[PDB]
């Protein structure tokens, strides 16, 4: 194909050929990450009809893209961990023999890139200055993928450079699975009814076929950053996690970094862009999705965000509820996927301010206030925006040695039973709280271990073991304290006991105070939990009885919880570590 490519990495140069020969594109193109390229690609995408260019008074350099109603997220059921032995995928994952899967996908790939450009998209996960940065190359026939990868990863010339002549990298292959015939006119959003998102842990490879959407197609965002990364983590001494990285800044003038793993729809994005409500506190973000954490030479755990932009859910995002998010998209350079077009070339979505009377919806049809029965924006529609535009981005965001983590937080939605905040008794108890994370639920109480249920690249039980092991072998003075929060406990009339949002900084305050040995906490069966007295309520219009209710550890309710933990633990099967059963036994012993 077109190989006058700017590299002497033979291994790469082979692989590109081998793939081209199988997929039969018209040309191969290597992407460089330049502004100049970005515009070409956006122009080609606007000509194709995939992108609409937004009215540029209102938004610098921003676009709207509408997908086929058939690839719109997801497809965890078409997502596979193809390790050699089935046990090393484990019961949270979909497995298939690797040889059987190669057969299926080599068939699928044969001639799939036909009447289309094959982009070779190199990229770096993590800051770029690192000694041994974690790099990858995504081949894809989708331009939308190229553009989106430019914001979400450090893409192009720089990463290609970091690879040398023989530097290792993750081989990541994508196709939309819609080959053209030589006459044929394309569609705005090519995809297929057949979809596979396949992860090969031992060879550190991702094969994606069939979808052009999100985490099925932008291969760094979950395929690399959690699935392959976690497997790397296992083998190499670190942790790849579904965590926001928050930097909380006290009245003067200390920085505390937190890592928090909530499942999606439970509040990562809010907590990561928290505006504290107590005078003198600031907050800055390093990330709101993925945290890579390693132990420092002395002797702490350091976090880095492997990504380079935000890929947020649009619906419900607004100036009241997330103005930091909003200022970030205002700076433009943004691609909106499946939101609505306003009468004057702007974008809108349910929850945004205004009440436009007419819209063109995400299917391209006319939409009307108090009339059309469907949402104007797709309810999982997205924005894709550079991290560097975020006004509260912490200055250490591009810093390869990371930030020391003081606390690690786990949580989800629980209407009952789980208090607003609980501190772990120790590392091994910490892992068990993570390991047992429950959220209601569905797609009524789902277990979603460290908010990683759909993202583990290997067996859950071994993943827990890995967590225990990194703790056993470290100075417990220097480990992060672990906490378990719940913003969502409800009273008898069904209102929230806790107001949450901004005011969650009160809970973070207690966590800091606890680190600076200056707040109290009762020992309870599930861990240490503050009395209302122990929390800074000054300035808050809320009933102290509500707050104590949020804080209750009720022996009866937790007795009801133990069989659900147990089922879940049985479901984890033969790799369930002793530590976790020990902690389960302990929790049971203290509840009687
Ligand atoms: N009651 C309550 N709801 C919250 C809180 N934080 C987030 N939410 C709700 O959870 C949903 C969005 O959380 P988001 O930050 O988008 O979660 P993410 O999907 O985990 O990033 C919205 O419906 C929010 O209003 C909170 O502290 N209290
Ligand atoms: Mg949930």
């Amino acid at each position: 194909g077109l190989d006058t490519a700017p590299t002497n990495h033979q291994g790469l140069l082979s692989w590109v050929e081998e793939v081209a020969e199988l997929t039969q594109p018209d040309r191969v193109v290597f992407t460089d990450g330049s502004e100049e390229e970005f515009q070409r690609l956006c122009d080609q995408l606007v000509e194709a009809g995939t992108f609409i260019r937004l009215n540029p008074e209102k938004h610098k350099n921003s676009y709207l893209a509408l997908s086929d109603p058939s690839d719109v997220a997801r497809v965890e059921s078409r997502t596979y961990i193809c390790s050699a032995k089935e046990i090393d995928a484990g019961p949270t994952n979909n497995w298939m023999d690797p040889g059987e899967m190669r057969s299926i996908m080599k068939d699928l790939y044969r001639g799939c890139m036909r009447g289309r450009t094959m982009y070779v998209v190199p990229f770096c996960m993590g800051p770029l200055g690192a000694e041994d940065p974690k790099l990858g190359v995504e081949i894809t026939d989708s331009e939308y993928v190229v553009v989106s990868m430019r914001t979400m990863t450090r893409m192009g010339k720089a990463a290609l450079e970091k690879m040398g002549d023989d530097g290792f990298f993750v081989k990541a292959l994508h196709s939309v699975g819609a080959p053209l015939e030589p006459g044929q006119k394309d569609v705005a959003w090519p995809c297929s009814e057949t979809k596979y998102i396949t992860h090969f842990p031992e060879t550190r490879e991702i094969w994606s076929y069939g979808s052009g959407y999100g985490g099925n197609a932008l291969l760094g965002k979950k395929c690399y950053s959690l699935r392959i990364a976690s497997a790397m983590a296992h083998d190499e001494g670190w942790l790849a996690e579904h965590m926001l990285i928050l930097k909380l800044i006290s009245p003067e003038n200390k920085a505390y970094y937190f890592a928090a793993a909530f499942p999606s729809a439970c509040g990562k994005t809010n907590l990561a862009m928290l505006q504290p409500t107590i005078p003198g506190w600031r907050a800055e973000t390093l990330g709101d999705d993925i945290a890579w954490m390693r132990f420092g030479k002395d002797g702490r755990l350091y976090a880095v965000n492997p990504e380079f932009g935000f890929f947020g859910v649009a619906p419900g995002t607004n100036w009241k509820s997330n103005p930091n998010a909003m200022r970030t998209i205002a700076a433009g350079n943004t691609v909106f996927t499946n939101v609505a077009l306003t009468d004057d070339g702007d974008v809108w979505w349910e929850g945004l301010e205004g009440d436009p009377q007419h819209l063109i919806d995400w299917k391209g049809n006319d939409w009307y206030f108090r009339e059309t029965e469907t949402n104007a924006a797709h309810p999982n529609s997205r924005y894709c925006t550079p991290m560097s535009q975020c006004p509260i981005l912490a200055p250490e965001w591009d810093d390869p040695q990371g930030v020391p983590i003081s606390g690690i937080l786990f949580g989800g939605r629980r209407k009952t039973t789980v208090p607003l905040v609980t501190e772990a008794r120790d590392w091994q108890h910490g892992v068990f709280i993570g390991a047992t994370l429950g959220s209601e639920q569905t797609a009524n109480v789902r277990r979603d271990p460290m908010a990683m249920l759909p993202f583990l690249g290997y067996n859950v039980g071994d993943y827990f073991q890995h967590w225990i092991n990194l703790g056993k072998h470290a100075d417990e003075a220097k480990l992060p304290k672990v906490f378990f929060v719940n913003w969502f406990r409800r009273g008898d009339d069904g209102r929230f006991l806790w107001p949450g949002f901004g005011e969650n900084s009160r809970v973070l305050k207690w966590i800091v105070d606890r680190i600076e040995h200056k707040a109290g906490g009762a020992t309870t069966p599930i861990g240490t939990v503050p009395a209302v007295e122990d929390l800074d309520l000054d300035g808050l219009d809320v009933d102290a009885a509500d707050v104590a209710a949020a804080l209750a550890v009720d022996a009866d309710e937790w007795r009801q919880e133990l069989p659900l933990i147990e089922e879940w633990l049985q479901f984890v099967g033969e790799k369930l570590p002793t530590g976790v059963k020990d902690e389960f036994d302990a929790l049971k012993e203290r509840l009687g």
